[PDB]
């Protein structure tokens, strides 16, 4: 409805808090700036993304904007770790303060992008028939996306109530009465579960992989110490600025593997109770060491286990077989005491695999599971899924899914060779998933909009990352993400291993504060890296 503009300086894709704090700096900066977003309004995944028990991972102290200081004093977070809907009213909240709507055309998806070698600028179609010219393209599009695979056969003939937690209905879903079924138990599976357990007759919960997921013990945020608190945001966020993961998470001095069993069971039950992501970090060697992985992971399968009063049950549940928080770690909120009551049912379907989606609810090999209700709590593609679903063209009509195929190419996650005046908010080749999601946003989006400051400044409209220092870049983070667990995770590799041909690891794992030198080093020798003319 709003009308995207014919010209701009920049064009955001994407609304989230990726594409709102481009638009706001490069407002602030003096340059003429227009997002685009699929999406009716602001937020991102916390606008698509509704399903009941969607919370973050982090807490609500680390997990926000810091560029404003009126934002940072006017805003309560109410619990330790934010709910979704707090989320998004946060979000709306920023919007709203900085009358940032008016910068974006929401409800419209851009279908392609092509680079102009004469001009040095992006001619960008939107599915609207909307084209824009924009001399930098910036792409917020985000890390998480709805994968691209049919669904389970005969999905379509469930005669029952059917969700997916990936557009879940605006208004409350009451499953008062109802035999219900969740399919999935990654993030949103883990999340949503115990929520349906509470008004559910019945609820089964059909488990392919076991995940590992933590307590979050989450609590209401003392109003006493968020003021105090308030009174020193600055530093305090400054002090997250200056840690491998953006947050104040202790750095755990010792070898997993260099303590008695004892203090072992005291460190990490002590973490236990507590609760959070901060485990991650009670050793220093948990994302490094094959066997010192292991001890921590033997640790949390006993404490599902324990858990767990149906022994049966509880070694279904037990994830085995690979590393212990090589992805973003799971807080849940008494999903395992959840198989405890009456009412809830493990159905393993490694061992019973899904035949079928039926009228009557779900056929594996073993049985039929009528259900009222069907849940679908769905993953997410790959970090490049966003992007790889635009027709993106770069120097001789290149596409960037042709050259990213093995893998994205990248000088500090930031821009690709051969693709000039486009740049990456918080993707492939930087630290990203692995942090603080917020805090890398900002170091980028600060980077990014800085970056064209200068161009301006100095007179120049055409940036393209140097292709030797891009592939000392890969290399780079190639080699050492090997030195991790993280390379035993399939999904940070874009396609399986092929002997003779080049295999590039997603995100940089050398820690968020490394990066920022990094990248601080570029700029102040005046990019470093980068062609600009
Ligand atoms: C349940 C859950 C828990 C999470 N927990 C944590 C946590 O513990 N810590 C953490 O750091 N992060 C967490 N996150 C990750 C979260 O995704 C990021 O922190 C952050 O919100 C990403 O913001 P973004 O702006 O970069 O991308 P997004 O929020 O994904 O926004 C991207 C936007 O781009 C739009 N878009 C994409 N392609 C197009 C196109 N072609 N045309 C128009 N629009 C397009 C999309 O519609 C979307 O609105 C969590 C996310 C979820 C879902």
């Amino acid at each position: 409805r709003r009308q995207p503009p014919e010209e701009v300086d920049v064009l955001v894709v994407g609304a989230g808090f990726s594409g709102l704090y481009a638009l706001y700096r490069l407002r602030e900066l003096g340059r003429s700036v227009h997002v685009i977003e699929t999406a009716g309004d602001v937020g991102g995944v916390w606008y698509w993304n509704r399903y009941p028990g969607a919370r973050c991972d982090i807490e609500s102290i680390e997990y926000c904007y810091s560029f404003s200081e009126e934002v940072l004093q006017e805003w309560n977070w109410t619990e330790r770790y934010a709910s979704q809907p707090e989320i998004l009213r946060y979000i709306n909240f920023v919007a709203d303060k900085f009358d940032l709507r008016s910068g974006i055309t929401f409800h419209t998806t851009v279908t392609a992008a092509a680079f102009d070698e004469a001009t040095n600028t992006w001619t960008v179609d939107t599915n609207h028939g909307d084209r824009i010219r924009a001399r930098y393209l910036i792409m917020a599009s985000g890390q998480l996306s709805v994968p691209q695979l049919p669904n389970f056969p005969g999905l379509k003939d469930f005669a029952g109530n059917l969700y997916h937690t990936g557009n879940w209905p605006h208004e409350p879903v009451d499953f008062s009465g109802q035999r219900v079924g969740v399919i999935g138990t990654g993030s949103s599976g883990i999340q949503v579960s115990p929520q349906i357990a509470k008004q559910a007759a019945e609820l089964f919960v059909f488990q392919r992989t076991p995940h590992f997921a933590v307590p979050a013990r989450n609590a209401p945020l003392d109003p006493e110490f968020l003021a105090d608190l308030k009174k020193r945001y600055a530093e305090f966020r400054e002090e997250s600025r200056n840690t491998p993961g953006g947050t104040h998470r202790y750095q755990g001095p010792k070898s997993a593997l260099e303590v008695s069993d004892e203090e072992l069971v005291e460190t990490l039950e002590r973490y236990w109770q507590e609760g959070g992501p901060d485990i991650l970090a009670a050793y220093r060697d948990i994302l490094r060491d094959r066997d010192a992985n292991e001890r921590v992971a033997e640790f949390i399968r006993n404490k599902i286990r324990n858990t767990v009063r149906d022994p049966e049950v509880a070694e279904r549940l037990v994830p085995k077989g690979y590393p212990f928080g090589t992805k973003r770690l799971i807080l849940e909120i008494d999903y395992y005491e959840m198989f405890n009551r009456d009412n809830v049912h493990l159905v393993d379907t490694l061992s019973a695999p899904i035949e079928t989606i039926t009228p009557r609810g779900v056929r594996t090999s073993e049985r039929e599971y009528e259900l009222d209700s069907l849940v679908l709590a769905t993953g997410f593609d790959a970090l490049t899924g966003a992007l790889f679903k635009i027709d993106i063209r770069g120097v001789g009509n290149v596409a960037l899914k042709e050259k990213w195929a093995a893998g994205p190419r990248t000088y500090l996650g930031l821009s690709t060779a051969g693709f000039p005046n486009l740049f990456f908010i918080a993707g492939p080749g930087s630290p990203s998933a692995l942090s603080n999601m917020l805090v890398s946003i900002e170091q980028h989006v600060e980077w990014v909009t800085d970056h064209i400051a200068y161009m301006f400044k100095n007179g120049l409209t055409r940036s393209e990352a140097v292709l030797e220092k891009e592939d000392e870049w890969v290399e780079h983070v190639n080699e050492i993400a090997d030195e991790t667990l993280y390379p035993m995770t399939a999904s940070w590799y874009t396609g399986a291993n092929v002997p003779g041909k080049p295999r590039v690891f997603m995100l940089y794992v050398g820690g968020f504060h490394r990066y920022r030198q990094i990248c601080d080093e570029v700029a102040a020798k005046g990019y470093e890296g980068f062609v600009l003319t």
